[PDB]
């Protein structure tokens, strides 16, 4: 049923998965000598690319690919549109490995027709709290504990074949050639996420949505005035009241980050994301460049008391084309990113997170179940929206972990 999948190094069902004890390689090991040199084979119409990401040029290319061709909702309403900033951002972290992101353009034009990205990411991924429990309970704790150790790994995002070239299996030889380039630096695990369904997640989690401006959300159909609301008189005042908010944080104390707050908020966030099974560690300077503000693209406040750092939360805009509507045509929305409650309940720390967001003009605030976001979904009045996002890594073999044990943020 895959002719692509079955042929490489990750679980190939769930029951396969259902039996992973520990964590640890699918593959031969491999070294880097055994690589072909030389990229991939491809059609002589074609050739690979790597762009220049401090070209705007570069960019831009890259940038139109994905606005018209992105990822879209299931009934082709709204499709994404990362903004050309927020690409920058995402595709260039400290240490990137420009390699790493690959195209195909057409050689007659130059026309970019495919892309997919790669950045590095430090990853614990070690054998999970629960499955360590059953590896003492069977005398196995050494094995268990083997790759225990932050691994620098690839983030893979962005995969992207332009609409008049689906279905021609070139999302494989992207991943093929990708996978190659990863390799030849010596990297051998990959980490991705995906909403449709492919052999085989380690978690799922639903999403969740949060609305600040709903008589535009409904006036765009992402959302509905819903059958309740209709035994009222009148709907849309009482929508608007449900989800009004403050104009002011409610926590005093509560400032955007500055680059000086950069060491506190590592420190947090590292004493946090220990708590989860799957998690990122970052230096201070993936902090500085994840968590600073960004005019358009990442947002971020930290609560400060007697000149200390307790808590901070962020999120990063990404507006969605909606496709024919005579009113409007851009969904502004905000996605919960990393956070760290220590002094007050986390729903109090992002209902102020709301209240920015919605200060700010966004439209609504997205998320999946990672980390601790379902401890504020009814408080702060998330809905679960339509499908799953699923965790999956290459060439790793990990038991199933709830998404609740997930703590990387994927753009
Ligand atoms: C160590 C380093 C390793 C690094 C690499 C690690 C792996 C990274 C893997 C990528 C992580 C991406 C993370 C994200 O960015 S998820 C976002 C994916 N992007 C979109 O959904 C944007 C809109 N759609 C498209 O652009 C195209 O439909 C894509 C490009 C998705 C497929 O193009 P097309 O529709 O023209 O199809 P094909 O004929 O060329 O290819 C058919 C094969 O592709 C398999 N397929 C379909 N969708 C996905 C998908 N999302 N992940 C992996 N595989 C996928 C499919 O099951 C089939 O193989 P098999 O079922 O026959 O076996
Ligand atoms: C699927 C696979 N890979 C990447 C993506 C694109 C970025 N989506 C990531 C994401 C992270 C966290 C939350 C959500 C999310 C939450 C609630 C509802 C939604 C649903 N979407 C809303 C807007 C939109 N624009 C184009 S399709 C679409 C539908 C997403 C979405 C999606
Ligand atoms: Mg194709």
């Amino acid at each position: 049923a895959h002719a692509f999948w079955s042929t490489q190094p990750v679980p190939q069902t769930e029951d396969e998965t259902e039996k992973i004890v520990f964590a640890g390689p699918m593959d031969e090991p491999k070294t880097v000598a055994d690589i072909p040199e030389e990229p991939y084979p491809i059609a002589s119409t074609f050739e690979w690319w790597t762009p220049n990401m401090e070209a705007a040029d570069d960019i831009h290319a890259i940038y139109e690919l994905l606005r018209d061709n992105y990822v879209e909702d299931d009934d082709s309403m709204f499709r994404f549109n990362y903004s050309e900033e927020f690409l920058q951002w995402a595709l260039c972290p400290p240490n990137y490995i420009p390699d790493w992101h690959v195209a195909v353009r057409r050689k007659a034009d130059k026309k970019l027709l495919a892309f997919i990205a790669g950045v590095p990411v430090t990853l614990r991924m070690g054998t999970p709290k629960y499955m360590k429990v059953k590896a003492q309970e069977k005398g196995e704790g050494e094995e268990a504990a083997k790759y225990d150790e932050p691994r620098h790994i690839c983030e893979i995002n962005f995969l992207c074949v332009h609409k008049q070239l689906r279905e021609k299996r070139l999302a494989p030889i992207l991943i093929k050639e990708a996978t190659r380039r990863v390799n030849r630096t010596n990297v051998w695990q990959a980490v991705y996420t995906a909403g449709v369904l492919l052999p085989t997640p380690y978690a799922s989690g639903q999403y969740f949505h949060r609305s600040l401006n709903p008589e535009k959300l409904v006036e765009i159909r992402f959302s509905g005035i819903p059958a309740q609301y209709q035994k009222f008189q009148n709907p849309m005042a009482m929508l608007k009241r449900n989800y009004q908010l403050p104009s002011a944080p409610k926590n005093s104390g509560l400032r955007e980050m500055k680059p000086s707050d950069v060491p506190q908020v590592r420190r947090i966030l590292m004493n946090y994301l220990d708590s989860f099974d799957v998690g990122p560690v970052f230096s201070d300077a993936e902090i500085s460049h994840y968590l600073l503000p960004r005019d358009g693209v990442v947002f971020t406040y930290v609560v400060e008391n007697d000149k200390k750092v307790t808590d901070f939360f962020s999120f990063y805009r990404i507006p969605s084309t909606v496709i024919g509507n005579s009113n409007y045509n851009l969904l502004n929305a905000a996605y919960v990113h990393y956070y760290a409650a220590t002094s007050i309940p986390l729903h109090q720390l992002i209902l102020d997170l709301l209240i920015v967001a919605h200060s700010r003009g966004f439209d609504v605030c997205n998320m999946v179940e990672i980390l601790d976001n379902r401890s504020f979904v009814e408080q702060l009045k998330f809905g679960a929206g339509d499908g799953h996002l699923r965790y999956y890594f290459y060439n790793w073999a990990y038991p199933k972990i709830k998404p609740s044990q997930v703590a990387l943020v994927m753009l």
